[PDB]
């Protein structure tokens, strides 16, 4: 099992949890730096900005599903930053949140 697949994979387990390059260096006993690189070598982009347009994905789906209060909804996709979740959703949908929501729910 090569290390990206293992962080590919706890990804998807644990993607609304508080997670970082430094997270997954502690919890895996690898090098921060060195996993990053890794990342972006293989993945072509940032671990960042791969683990923004997953939870985003997450997020958009989230909004349509259901009527629960969006603050809620980025606090469940992984979002403690609410200005951050604002920017990111817009950069991974090409709308704001409630703007995505309106149009498609």
């Amino acid at each position: 099992s090569p290390i990206i697949q293992n962080v590919l994979s706890y990804i998807t387990e644990h993607f609304s949890e508080g997670m970082s390059l430094k997270t997954l260096g502690n919890d895996f006993h690898i090098n921060a730096v060195y996993l990053g690189q890794l990342f972006q070598k293989e993945m072509g982009e940032h671990f960042t900005d791969y683990l923004n347009r997953y939870r985003v994905n997450y997020a958009k789906e989230e909004l349509l599903q259901t009527k629960d209060n969006l603050t809620i909804i980025a606090g469940k996709s992984g979002y403690t930053d609410m200005a951050y979740f604002y920017r990111q959703f817009k950069k991974h949908t090409g709308e704001t949140p409630n703007r995505y929501r309106k149009i498609h729910q």
